[PDB]
DNA sequence: TACCCGGGCATA
DNA sequence: TTCATAACCTATAGATATGCCCGGGTA
RNA sequence: UCCGAGCCGGUUGUCGCGCGGUUCAAUCCCUGGUGCGGGUGCUAGUACCGGCUCCGCACUAUCUAUAGGUUAUGAA
């Protein structure tokens, strides 16, 4: 929530030059990464193995037991009965997975904090994935079975007589989702394909709530839908449809950020006994290894360091925690008109795929922030090319390209995937252990900060010290993140509808004479260009009304830039709203 | 034999 | 039309610390 | 599979102009920015006051993991 914030700095600046502490941190994070990866893989293996009888009720205890068995094995001695039962149930499968992958127990001491963090993170990932995408995948399967993609081509489009099927589907889903209780007579009207789909959906054993819809049930207790979600994945694999990651495997070999709190310095880094450490204040203890006088550790908006960082070997994210922590169409300009009138200057912004921002003012001054500029400043393209060159030189591409899909729900296929991953684990681990990846991430962060700061500085220099931002509500290229950026710089941002803003000429206010796609040219994309394809120009528009024309023009139409027209029409709309006349009729929906 | 500290485990 | 590895956008959830028991060495 | 940004024209408020001319910005290393004092230096004319670079006071900037779409690459 609002009670927490983060400041990201370099590894060298955050920590003192004592090499022992840095080496201990680097060693600890590497062990934690492997533990998390193998825990996720073992959880998936156990789920697939138990699929023979029933999908288990996965809780925090399951992942915690998997982690402990990987780290300690039989040496784990839980006190409570539930954890002991989980240990007894998971030990054989964990040992079998270790044999398959050749895992060697690290026997790391003092793993409580890291194990708790990893268990919480993995359960959060499971919950988020299931909650967010169970409905999406179910509806996607429903559409795929009925060939809705091909049904448009099979039937003549835009015909009332053919609307029956697309209406029939709308009803079937309501029966399948338990949204509407079907009448008994309708059950006998199902065609064989519909009956098969109904049986397949029934086999999923989807939970249900009588008082609230299925969507509310998913949010209320998303994890209860996990057993069905996995089943759904299997259905895909039965029909060859594009599969999805049912279980969130943690596969990346690059060093992931690992959390470090006061306890981790307590035990692993400083290696001081708990009794001795309890006699020292937290701030001094952290100062013994960290330069808290650095800029990154300063208080902001009443927040304080409070001993919490995340490190990956190249960058350190220090978390500032407010003292009051838990400790265990509002955005549209229509509703914000009163605030707009007090702005010194008003900026109207149109987003586009290429021109990420196209900004204009009432005084006519224009500005833009394009995709190419963002790519160049951020360095994404250069880093991508260098990474591709490294992969080509090391030959890792041939190894990764042949890896069997990890989304399979069959035990044999998952075992084959694990064997293939083990076969070349050593080479890829060394390749991704290179400092290039974390350094690239840190440099990308710095470049993004620089680019955003330069953008804000240029906007202030062109449009004044303070101004209000009005942006279109279109979204697909950065689309919705900008709303946050202006907030970080204390610049107001408001939304505006783009309906037909690109089909009206501001100088005659008549949409009947607007020309679209009046010229064609060889395709801009080189691979499409060599293919012989031709592209219609989208951003160029024409006006044919005589009032906008002149006798000295042989073209016969006044030319306009699409972004310029959009910004001018949006400025006119804003002026009309501020004048009390509301949205102009021409741009109004109906 | 019995005492102590350091470390592992539980949990809001 | 299917798979794998980076990343870019969007969205979700989470962002430690104190007490109790045991085991290893010592008296 | 490639594309930096501003200005003057072909231009009329015109293009993923693979049209021309024209100005500076980055291509490695780097957490970013704002306001207040001095502290060598480098620059423009006789203490005036423009820039680059540090010192120090407070003012400020949300990261991690996972999943969906896409991009780039490598296989069919
Ligand atoms: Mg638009
Ligand atoms: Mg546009
Ligand atoms: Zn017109």
């Amino acid at each position: 929530p609002t009670l927490h914030t983060c400041n990201k700095t370099s590894f060298a600046k955050a920590f003192l030059p004592n090499e022992t502490y840095r080496q201990r941190l680097l060693d600890y994070i590497a062990i934690i990464h492997q533990l998390a990866d193998h825990a996720s893989h073992a959880l998936k293996f156990y789920i697939l193995s138990t699929s023979t009888s029933s999908f288990p009720v996965v809780h925090e205890d399951t992942i915690e037991a998997i982690l402990y068995l990987l780290n300690k094995g039989e040496a784990w001695h839980p006190r409570k009965e539930a954890k002991k039962a989980w240990r007894d149930c998971l030990l054989p499968y964990v040992q079998r997975y270790c044999q398959i992958v050749g895992f060697i127990h690290p026997n790391l001491r003092g793993e409580q904090q890291s194990i708790n963090y990893l268990t919480v993170s993995m359960m959060t990932n499971l919950k988020v994935n299931v909650q967010e995408h169970f409905m999406q995948m179910l509806l996607r399967y429903i559409n795929l079975r009925f060939d809705v993609k091909g049904q448009k081509q099979r039937l003549p489009p835009k015909s009332d007589a053919r609307k029956a099927f697309f209406t029939r589907l709308r009803y079937l889903k309501s029966v399948f989702l338990f949204d509407v209780v079907p009448e008994l007579e309708f059950l006998d009207d199902l065609t064989p394909l519909e009956s098969e789909v109904l049986e397949e959906i029934w086999s999923l054993d989807l939970p249900f709530l009588p008082n609230d819809p299925l969507a509310y049930a998913i949010v209320a207790d998303p994890m209860s839908f996990f057993p069905a979600y996995c089943k759904l994945s299997g259905l895909y694999e039965q029909y060859g449809f594009q599969r999805f990651s049912a279980i969130p495997l943690r596969r990346s070999l690059i060093q992931s950020h690992v959390r470090i709190d006061t306890i981790i310095l307590y035990q692993h880094i400083l290696c001081i006994t708990r009794r001795d450490a309890e006699t020292v204040e937290k701030d001094d203890l952290w100062m013994r290894v960290c330069n808290l006088c650095t800029k990154a550790f300063r208080s902001r908006c009443g927040m304080h360091f409070e001993g919490s960082i995340t490190t990956d070997g190249a960058s350190v994210s220090v978390y500032l925690k407010h003292p009051e922590a838990d400790k265990y169409k509002a955005l549209y300009v229509e509703n914000n008109l009163p605030a707009c009138r007090a702005a010194e200057n008003v900026v109207v912004i149109d987003p586009n795929k290429r021109d990420i921002l196209y900004c204009q003012d009432s005084n006519g001054t224009t500005f833009r922030y394009t995709a190419n500029q963002r790519a160049v400043e951020t360095g994404s393209r250069r880093f991508a090319k260098r990474r591709e060159a490294m992969k080509e030189e090391a030959g890792v591409d041939l190894i990764e390209s042949r890896i069997p899909s990890h989304k399979t729900m069959n035990l044999m296929d998952f075992t084959r995937y694990l064997l293939v991953r083990r076969a070349d684990w050593d080479r890829r681990k060394e390749f991704y252990s290179h400092p290039a990846h974390t350094r690239w991430k840190w440099h990308s962060f710095i470049n993004r900060q620089k680019s955003e700061s330069d953008l804000i500085s240029n906007m202030r220099n062109k449009y004044g010290e303070n101004f209000t931002v009005v942006m279109g509500d279109w979204s697909d290229s950065k689309t919705k993140g900008w709303r946050t950026l202006f907030k970080r710089n204390r610049i107001d941002c408001f939304l505006l509808d783009e309906y037909k803003t690109s089909s009206v000429c501001p100088r005659c206010s008549s949409s009947e004479f607007v020309e679209k796609k009046f010229k064609t040219r060889p395709h801009s994309r080189p691979w499409r260009r060599r293919e012989g394809k031709i592209e219609k120009v989208h951003g160029l528009l024409g006006c044919t009304n005589p009032n906008c024309l002149q006798q000295a023009w042989t073209s016969g139409m006044r030319y306009w830039n699409r972004d310029m027209l959009s910004t001018c029409n949006m400025l006119l709309i804003v002026r009309s709203m501020l004048d009390g006349h509301g949205r102009p009729e021409v741009f109004s929906r109906s």
